[PDB]
DNA sequence: CCGACGGCGCATCAGC
DNA sequence: GCTGATGCGC
DNA sequence: GTCGG
């Protein structure tokens, strides 16, 4: 963690711009700079040494100069003191409360955790579940627990239909020792880019996972994305495991590699790769890679591997463990 | 200097 | 009810 | 906030 101070500071500036300012491009800009600094294999000794990185320009260079000299950033010392900025930042930590709803609660005087618990009737369903598990969701999942969650998920899916393949992606597939939550990619041969030969393909799996008391709450559910809550079984006289966020994404079976690339991330890796893809005249989503001609997407190029996606844009292959940008 | 910034699923809302 | 925009999430 | 054209 050679430049942890700097990247914490940038992440905190990024969170401010997203949550308070509602400036999503400064948020991405700060997070890109944070990202490029975190992989820099030297202890940064000045801002001008940092401005040499792509994504670090003049404003951030000055902030890194200030931070190296004093150990803090007055722009951030002030944000920390503004009670309104601090209240809005706190409320966005509840899942389903975003920058707009956070600023709306503050106008009403709902600014603290006790205020939300007294005003549950002002929360939609997602927000209510986010409040319900606010502290559990703050906790990280050790890989050992993700391994048990994987075993349960894969075994329960095989009981529904042995032709399902479920793949755990996200930071787990990149090899992190701990994860924010669980992300499961789901395929079945009945669902392709050409046909849906069976309805309820995601519902049945969700239903089955609810039946064994693994999934405990539904934040949102449609025909290809589930977002909810799960929890490992505990033993006799044992404290319960914290409840965990789980996302299941059903993806057409012939689009697996584009989906698994998407769902392995990281989010910033996906941003840099899809940005670079544009520069090479392609567009990438979780289904296909397509050429650009007028700037309009052409037809899906053939993809047989994650590597074929990298090839098209003239990137050497990067294993999942080296995509934690 | 300036346009452009990755791409999309689900929930909710306005307007018809 | 649908359609498109907005909010919030991955 | 940053950057390539
Ligand atoms: N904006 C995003 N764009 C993306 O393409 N994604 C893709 C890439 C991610 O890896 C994956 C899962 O999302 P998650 O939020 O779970 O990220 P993880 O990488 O798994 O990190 P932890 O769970 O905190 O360990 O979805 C996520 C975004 C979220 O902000
Ligand atoms: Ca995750
Ligand atoms: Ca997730
Ligand atoms: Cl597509
Ligand atoms: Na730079
Ligand atoms: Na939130």
């Amino acid at each position: 963690t050679l430049n942890g101070g700097i990247t914490d500071m940038l992440t905190e500036l990024a969170n401010f711009e997203k949550n308070v300012s509602q400036a999503i491009h400064k948020y991405n800009a700060y997070r890109k700079a944070a990202s490029v600094i975190a992989k820099y294999p030297h202890k940064i000794k000045s801002g001008a040494e940092a401005k040499k990185l792509p994504g670090v320009g003049t404003k951030i260079a000055e902030k890194i100069d200030e931070f190296l000299a004093t150990g803090k950033l007055r722009k951030l010392e002030k944000i920390r003191q503004d009670d309104t900025s601090s209240s809005i930042n706190f409320l966005t930590r509840v899942s389903g409360i975003g920058p707009s709803a956070a600023r709306k609660f503050v106008d009403e005087g709902i600014k603290t955790l006790e205020d939300l618990r007294k005003n549950e009737d002002k929360l939609n369903h997602h927000q209510r579940i986010g409040l319900k598990y606010f502290g559990d969701f703050e906790k990280r999942i050790p890989r050992e627990e993700m391994l048990q969650m994987q075993d349960i998920v894969l075994n329960e899916v095989k009981k529904v239909d042995s032709e399902y393949i479920a793949t755990v992606c996200g930071s787990f597939r990149r090899g992190a020792e701990s994860s924010g939550d669980m992300d499961v990619l789901l395929t079945h041969p009945s669902f392709t880019s050409e046909s849906t030969k069976q309805p309820k393909l995601l519902h049945q799996v969700v239903e089955q996972l609810q039946k064994v008391h693994f999934i405990t709450d539904t934040l949102s559910k449609g025909e290809t994305k589930f977002m909810g809550v799960c929890q490992l079984p505990s033993k006799n006289d044992e404290k319960e495991y914290p409840h965990r966020r789980i996302d299941i994404r059903l993806i057409p079976k012939d689009q697996y590699y584009c989906g698994v690339l998407y769902f392995t991330g990281s989010d910033i890796f996906n941003k840099n790769m899809r940005a670079h893809a544009l520069e090479k005249g392609f567009t990438i989503n979780e289904y296909t890679i397509r050429p650009l001609g007028t700037g309009v997407a052409g037809e899906p190029l053939p993809v047989d591997s994650e590597k074929d996606i990298f090839d098209y844009i003239q990137w050497k292959y990067r294993e999942p463990k080296d995509r934690s940008e």
